[PDB]
């Protein structure tokens, strides 16, 4: 149960393979990179953006910037099968509005996690966060608006939508510690798109 929350199980099963596609695609140009937090520590979970605008760290803390600090080039542009499902799923939660300008691509090797944050680097927390899951299964646990509320779990398997609004929008959440195992598209990891409305 999450308020806000619009939880459309294997809604990207038909565009998986091609969203796998151009992942790699995107990577080609921005690859995947285990970003270092501002306390100075590597992130598990390998990152990497698509769109106008891509999250990622900072010595300042986090934000959004229009230039990979990495490859210090524009992110890649935002792929066509990425618009179009976000846009499908996006306007099924009832938010046919939603015009993301950013799209953060996390990949997670067996055992990669995430520990509880918040997402609130965004100019308007009234946007959603459409979040599209590939490959893996893994929990994703969530709390309330304290970083000590009741954790509830839920797994997030291939193909997998959730459009995150209203009060889930600013709940404290996280993915356990992928556990090992095979997967037909993706061979040995999980992938996790999220679309965002950054600018
Ligand atoms: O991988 C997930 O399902 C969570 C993604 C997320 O919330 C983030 O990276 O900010
Ligand atoms: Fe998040």
């Amino acid at each position: 149960l999450a308020a806000g929350a619009v939880i459309l199980r294997r809604f990207a099963f038909n565009a998986a393979e091609q969203l796998i596609r151009d992942i790699n695609d995107v990577a080609s140009q921005s690859p995947f990179r285990q970003m270092v937090t501002p306390g100075g520590y590597t992130m598990s979970v390998a990152m990497t953006n698509c769109g106008h605008l891509g999250w990622t760290t900072h010595r300042q803390g986090y934000l959004y910037s229009p230039i990979d600090p990495q490859t210090n080039k524009p992110w890649p542009a935002m792929p066509q099968s990425f618009h179009n499902l976000c846009q499908r799923a996006a306007t099924a939660a009832g938010y046919p509005d939603f015009q993301p300008d950013a799209c953060l691509i996390n990949r997670y090797a067996p055992g990669a996690k995430l520990s509880l944050h918040q997402d609130k680097d965004e100019p308007d927390l009234r946007a959603p966060i459409v979040s599209v899951s590939l490959g893996l299964p893994a929990i994703f646990q969530f709390g309330g608006l304290k970083r000590n509320d009741p954790l509830k779990r839920l797994l997030l398997e291939h193909g997998d939508v959730v459009v995150w609004g209203g009060e889930s929008r600013l709940f404290y959440h996280g993915i356990q510690p992928l556990k090992a195992g095979f997967h037909p598209l993706t061979i040995d990891c999980r992938y996790n798109l999220t679309f965002r409305q950054a600018g």
